[PDB]
């Protein structure tokens, strides 16, 4: 029995913190720096209250030297101004591990559009791209600097009226670990010819494009002021004790006409899935793949679809696709759960496949911390 | 007398009902059956979808390659293009009954109604990062020129159930017996290209080089989803009765007889709930926006409009519902939280009251509405 | 403290009762076509009838610009700026909401968490898109050129369609309401080139020469009918129809680079949003005469002090892109700035630069009680 | 309990009513004039024991003065010359009130074949179309004057062995009522393009067609010599407190492939139905019908058939069609019959609707007196 | 492709089957016609093959036999327009079954027929009827068509 | 099936294949019982092209 | 087409199913010809489900 009011009283504790608590965002750090020196940074965020997630703004300025070729932007652009992000909680349990540009396509799937972007319309009024929250030049010409500037948000609850994955740090005294590796000289710039999977700008120019600068500033977002009862502080024990992460991983072994199937693992209750198509550096629309599932060992395919009906679901979910090779699966109200490894897969048959293809796996899942 | 609690008790039972099959069965989504054709061979198909479970609705996915021979003339999407390539749609339960009876159009524009937006478009941002029109989901050449051959792809959504989580119109399809049967009438060489100065209604593409357009081939894949693995009771399956037993449908039809500034009023039928309207102003072949309307309405018998509107104001709801205009005459009703029910008050009718009125003009009606299967 | 729960209890029932019972009805109330030459304030006097939840004002107009040779472009609020004042008095002539056009405007696009009734630009190859044209001017007018416009305004009363609060109740025959509304003639919608365009459609060279032709608006009112009877006469919600859901703007003044410029919440109202526009000396900047942004408590602690392009990705998360140049937003909506919950509170904007005359337009979206 | 007693002593009444009387077929009125002056008479029938029903005999000639055009039989043709009949017994209670054409159309039903016909076959013997029964020129040239004959049958009685709707007229004193409105100038032709639904004939010459005479006879059909028992006079209460009655109603408001639904009353038992699809003045062959059926609220359609498979049905009861645009429902065996206002309905569902379009019933149908 | 076979719904009792036929012929000869055979049209099903949910087989024949069966049943050719001296216009209207006499050279013709595969002998005796309620086991009506 | 087809010529080929559903005629596994009117059972055929 | 879904009939048991195909196939090319592969007819359905 039990758990129905163990999980009754979870959501009444959260409600009581999101009613009484006062949500803070707050900088927690800033700094400026040149790649060519350094490019890894752990940041200390502040220990307060419940610590929902944190808001990472970079700005960059890249200059093409090169005498006489541009470079532009790839697919994900400055989405690869972060490479890796890890955070590691006042416990030294770690929640996401995963590369800025999964982080990014989550942050836009959660969002229900590209995040933090400015939709077109035929407004009089000038409404419009008026502040360049996410920016960056479509191509930088030979001699010429562009200033760039992204957004990640780096979640910890899973939202803010859903505090799952939240962390508690107002007590804990131990220090939480923001870890973020930036872009630097060697994997913003690729080659014509060269996976651009990584990089921010490719081109004729590449070789001879550096960073004038790199800066970056971390805003924390958090609740204060915690509402306090009989027993003492009232929280959601399942909320605080649940991890929320997103994680990447890559496979390869893909052939021509046969199913590739990357299985999921048990435990984790696996929310979304994102499935990048690197077919050695070339990145396609759909043209290279037969179909794409989630299969189920035993009870087959849930949802074996051609690629173009696959992105009609995905622009239910984001009102739009997302960039060339880059595939979407929501789960959401239906988390693959196996209790055995693998008895859940996702699947692409491939219809083409080049040398050094491989899928880049993207994942947003809750686990128990027990 | 009262009694009536039978009809509470029996929404409760429902309700319950529906939630936990939605908590215990698993959805799916398979093909059942897809097939190139030659539009100058055949149109008509006739697709049996398999008895498994609750059925929810179908996703039609229609692709086609249209060749324009003109020597010299070019052609244009109409206001509707790609949403004509089918030209009528029709599905029969188990037991034969007839739900969804429409037109690719209205099935298309209730399904962007129910969206928010237009149908799995994608919107265009100022994102740096390469999203966009990438994947060409819903697509169509805005011009095929003289000699040249443009390729279509559009979708459509055919639904049982009223949505993902209001299974109200689901069908259960259990029974070997009986199979359902989703009709599907494609545009032809005949329907899809209007010449100059026809009426581009049914039409994908209307110009001068119309008449020497072909379609080189379509092709149609039909996805089915439905829910499997349904939940198990002391009385066997948890099935929510009243769901199962009502009738989702989408029907249009058509009206004559308009004339300048009188009163134009189509009739709401009794016993159904009607959730929006659609009405289509094809004033003779040509569609304008708004300018050949004095108002439109909806009127109960007391002469009392709920909301007599000018066009502008009319559609100024409307883009609060889908976030921009529906195309040229195409004006749109929701009554979605409080369904038009002849029962609940006198009869009802829509109302245009048109500012002008070219020869053969008329009103095609799309209906969106629940009715007792029984 | 058990008078109040049961209060609110029944208020929130009533309200839901009134809503499942009652039918929503929209219906023209007045039309009037004019030259604000002639003139340009007029007092429209809404129909008495059950409670009403706000009114849709359609505003057309034709503007004519007879310079020899130069034209005029859009200001950043262009046909916003068609009304300039909006106010409303209830039957007992209580005052709702006086503000600005440009203000109600930018609370009307907050609240739909869009540019207000406009048409979202999209792949679809069905001819979806602006073809009935709702909100619409033209970028430039030429000079011999004559350009039309439209433009709407939604005049709130009840905080939405289904929070009743501030609606009002109408039902007292002899007790009249009234919407004045106050409109832009050829002196406010034309500015010169280096004038502060703040309340102009058009701003350009050829300014001196323009002239509106003809103005025309339409109010809509929006009520429920038909509302529910009990044993006790209407069932009503009582708290709903005694709280006043307005808006309000001014100005504030002193700004001095570096230092923290902070406009207190004057009122014990319950502020659910706030809209601050930088008039820098009639220039308009996107952030960069501004340090940072903050909204904070006499604790001298800031809830959210961010700099303006990460103050701007908020906003970009409620309306789906930015306000014009110049104008920043804070929604407040589910905790409302409330003076008595917590010490006083400021709106903060500590600017990198200012110019001569320079100012803080403020804007605010409040419930207050009757009494 | 009871009623199976009631209805066993019925049946025995009128079987003992069959066996004991005499049947008789007498004419009681006869009269010939100008429409010109009159198309409108009461016939006031004898009061003389059971009455089964009338045979009334039409005979007309019809002179077309037009100077050089011709018209031609309309597809109702002479059952066109009377328009409406209703009957009113002793008790001033009406039976049928319907048209000449529907109450024709029954008449056909009924029989199993076109109504008084005679059907052609290879016999050397002369048998064949030898006394004219029904007849009319199939065209009446400028000029010429053309000689009609038509029979209509009015039944009380259902059938020659079933008395249910008969009518006891040996005592009542009472005056029966059996109105007959006739053809005249303004009905009975029809100009090039006008609707000929209720014409005779049709053709470029019909402005200049007149009536020389019409002259009808009715022949009232009884039984005679009643059967007397203890009590009285033996005789089936059932039948005899029973209406059979034809009546025919119009509906309009149909619309391209919607379904169009023609609502049964409550308490009716209806035995046969017939809808005529006036497409506003054309009558097709089935092509501008989609299907036809009879449905049941909450239970479906119980024959949704294509317009052929319908014709088929009507094939295997009156061994032919019926004209254009004319459709028939045989439910004899069970009649339509429901407790509540429309719980089941008649459907049409069109393919093309011109302007002026409707839908003209025709029922025939048994109902209790009380 | 001629050969069909349909899977009837498994409601009740089961009666019978009324089969529609519809076909459009054209004769390309570039000179000669051709005319009907006796049987025309009730050849347009050339066999017929019922098999009842316990897959036990019922009636198994040629499309002539069944159209001789049918009309046999019915007292009259089946589905026949009788020709009468009617003058309101009854007759073959509805063209229930009907074949051209002749297609000439270059022409097409259209062709309906229907036949009535019977389970149970007639209306009102139902020696023969087939129960279909066992949604584990599918009745099967195989339809061969002239080609 | 002929072992080659010549330029210009037709050949004719015939095949079988056994779909098993028992392991064989004496051992059940695998069989089906199909006698539920409701529910059909399908066997697909994809033809060489 | 190529790709069929037959419907078998629901009688007992079911063990199996015997399938049987004959193709014409020609070879119209002007010059070369074409020898069977190792599978061969075996080849005449692709897949079946």
């Amino acid at each position: 029995l039990r758990n129905q009011q163990a999980m009754a009283a979870n959501l009444q504790a959260r409600q009581i913190v999101l009613q009484q608590s006062y949500p803070v965002i707050q900088q927690v750090e800033t700094q400026t720096f040149d790649p060519a020196n350094r490019s890894v940074f752990d940041v200390t965020p502040a220990n307060v209250g419940i610590v929902k997630g944190f808001l990472v703004k970079v700005t960059a300025a890249i200059t093409n030297n090169h005498a006489t070729e541009a470079v532009a932007l790839t697919d994900f652009g400055p989405a690869n101004l972060v490479q890796r992000v890890i955070y590691y909680d006042p416990d030294n349990q770690r929640h996401t591990e995963t590369s800025g540009w999964h982080l990014h396509f989550v942050n836009t799937a959660k969002q229900g559009a590209p995040f933090l972007s400015s939709m077109v319309t035929d407004s009089p009024i000038k409404y419009g791209d008026v502040m360049n929250v996410i920016d960056a030049p479509a191509t930088i010409a030979a001699g010429a600097t562009g200033e760039l500037t992204m957004y990640y948000w780096v979640p910890l609850a899973y939202s803010e009226t859903d505090l799952t994955g939240a962390v508690l740090a107002n007590v804990p005294q131990s220090k939480q670990r923001l870890k973020l590796e930036f872009a630097n000289n060697n994997t913003a710039f690729a080659a014509v010819g060269a996976n651009p999977l990584e990089a921010i700008y490719q081109g004729a120019g590449a070789a001879d494009c550096e960073f004038e600068e790199i800066s970056y500033t971390v805003y924390q977002s958090y609740l204060d002021q915690l509402p306090v009862g009989q027993n003492g502080y009232i929280l959601p024990l399942i909320d605080l004790s649940t991890l929320y992460n997103l994680e990447n991983s890559a496979q390869a072994g893909l052939t021509p006409n046969v199913d590739f199937v990357v299985q999921y693992a048990n435990l984790y209750r696996y929310l979304s899935t994102i499935a990048v198509f690197d077919n050695g550096g070339s990145f396609n629309a759909g043209t290279d793949i037969n179909y794409l599932s989630q299969r189920t060992a035993n009870f087959s395919d849930t949802r074996k679809l051609d690629p173009k009906t696959w992105a009609a679901q995905t622009r239910r979910r984001i009102a739009t696709d997302f960039p060339k090779g880059v595939y979407y699966c929501d789960n959401r109200d239906k988390p693959i759960y196996t209790l055995q490894y693998g008895n859940v897969g996702f699947v692409v048959n491939p219809k083409t496949v080049n040398q050094n293809a491989r899928l880049l796996m993207g994942y947003e899942y809750f686990t128990s911390r027990t």
